[PDB]
């Protein structure tokens, strides 16, 4: 039994089964990405296409990235290249089968690459009508993270798009915030998001720069914005251990790939672990143990016999032995490639790209520096609670709200009730 939908979840659910192109909006963790899942579920799979912008956006709901199924290379060329790029062999049969495309994540799309996408759908399918014809069913928050772009000029939101209004002419809000549970945590990153830190706001996130965020041998992930300083700060604390490295290599379905599948998985070809060693655990194995994506753990031994897998406590106090298990990665033109690999990621730091959509439980941040818009939002708003958070530094100067995004959903709610 699938838990229940609310109300404003049901409506949006409802708009989908009639054939409506919908775009979704909510905070944080107001149960957009499930509320894909659950249409997923509810509509006949041929004809469905599960995008999101980022590959860690798309795994969440088992999909492709939208710049795989485009296979317009990076969208770069001219429109009329592209178009011959969307008209190869397998990249061809997934836009002319496409009758619904579900893209969750939209805040990182931005307006140049939404119009191209337009006029190529337009031109593969030969439908004179907005997108082609194909019903989009469109989520995300342009309040967290800011487009980007393969180009060199300054992205524009995807709202910005000519084609916009015209091809999602419904939109819909999730309201009520689930991931976190506490109305005092609910209202701060409400204010954030707002870009409002009042004296108040700015005291209590101050005043978690003293959470003791872990549990025995079990420290917080630093999150930071670039993957340069992840990586130095995960293998500096994992060479700084005294224990003798465990190695744990990857099985590819095409090893000459590899570099494909290590940009849309969250595990490594290389996996190497010490006693000591800060996992994150980067698949749900039991939601009923706490068992899931983003659980942060500690290695505290390896099994004897066989491969010596990893034995992790984690922060809910279990403790299990970490098996293999397997990605499969829908690239362009209908290609898959698998990797088998143990589902643990180093996780003394990531990155909040890489934050991206999930949960998680032991996370601490410096706010003290100019952020990207919605960047420092997405970051605190990853905790499940506000005793899982730890806040350096902070200064409303890391809190940015784009006025672009302001007017954007003021507008939208002129003729509202609330
Ligand atoms: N109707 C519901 N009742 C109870 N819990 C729910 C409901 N809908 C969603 N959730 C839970 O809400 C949590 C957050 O869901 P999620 O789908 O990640 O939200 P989101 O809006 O996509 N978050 P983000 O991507 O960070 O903006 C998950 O733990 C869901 O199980
Ligand atoms: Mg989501």
């Amino acid at each position: 039994s699938r838990m229940q939908l609310s109300e404003e979840q049901a409506a949006v659910l409802r708009a989908v089964l009639k054939g409506q192109s919908i775009f979704f909006t909510g905070s944080a963790g107001t149960g957009k990405s499930y509320l894909l899942k659950r249409i997923l579920g509810s509509l006949p799979p041929t004809g469905t296409v599960a995008t999101a912008s980022t590959g860690v956006a798309a795994c969440h709901i088992g999909g492709t990235t939208l710049h795989a199924f485009a296979g317009i290379g990076s969208g770069q060329a001219p429109l009329a290249q592209c178009v011959a790029l969307a008209q190869r062999p397998g990249v061809r049969q997934g836009w002319l089968n496409c009758q619904r495309l579900v893209i969750d994540e939209i805040s990182m799309v931005e307006a140049d690459l939404f119009d191209k996408l337009e006029a190529v759908a337009r031109a593969v399918r030969q439908q004179n009508k907005p997108f082609g014809g194909i019903q989009l069913i469109i989520c995300g928050d342009f309040l967290q993270l800011p487009p980007v772009t393969k180009g060199s000029q300054p992205p524009r939101f995807c709202f910005q798009s000519k084609s916009w209004k015209r091809c999602v002419p419904v939109t819909l809000e999730l309201t009520k915030v689930w991931r976190q549970a506490d109305q005092t945590f609910i209202s701060l990153l409400q204010a954030v998001r707002l870009g409002r830190c009042s004296d108040e706001v700015t005291r209590q996130l101050q005043a978690t720069a003293s959470h003791k965020v872990g549990r025995d041998g079990i420290v917080a992930t630093r999150l930071c914005t670039h993957q340069d300083d992840v990586a130095l700060t995960n293998e500096r604390r994992l060479q700084e251990l005294p224990g003798k490295v465990h190695r744990f290599e990857a099985m590819d379905s095409n090893p000459e790939l590899a570099s494909t599948l290590d940009a849309q998985c969250p595990v490594s070809q290389l996996l190497q672990l010490k006693l000591g060693a800060q996992v994150m655990l980067v698949k749900n194995l039991s939601v009923s143990r706490g068992l899931v994506n983003g659980a942060r753990g500690v290695v505290v031994g390896f099994e004897a016999e066989g491969r010596g897998l990893p034995q992790v406590r984690f922060l809910c106090g279990v403790t299990e032995v970490i098996h293999a298990d397997r990605w499969t990665v829908q690239a362009t033109g209908g290609q898959l490639l698998s990797r088998q690999q143990l589902p643990l990621q180093l996780a003394w730091a990531m990155s909040i790209h890489k934050s991206q959509g999930m949960t998680l439980d032991c996370v601490e941040i410096s706010l003290g520096r100019v952020f990207a818009s919605g960047q420092a939002y997405v970051a605190l708003s990853r905790a499940r609670s506000l005793q899982g958070l730890r806040v350096l530094d902070f200064d409303p100067m890391a809190v940015r709200c784009d006025p672009r995004v302001l007017h954007f959903y003021a507008t939208l709610r002129r003729g509202r009730s609330l």
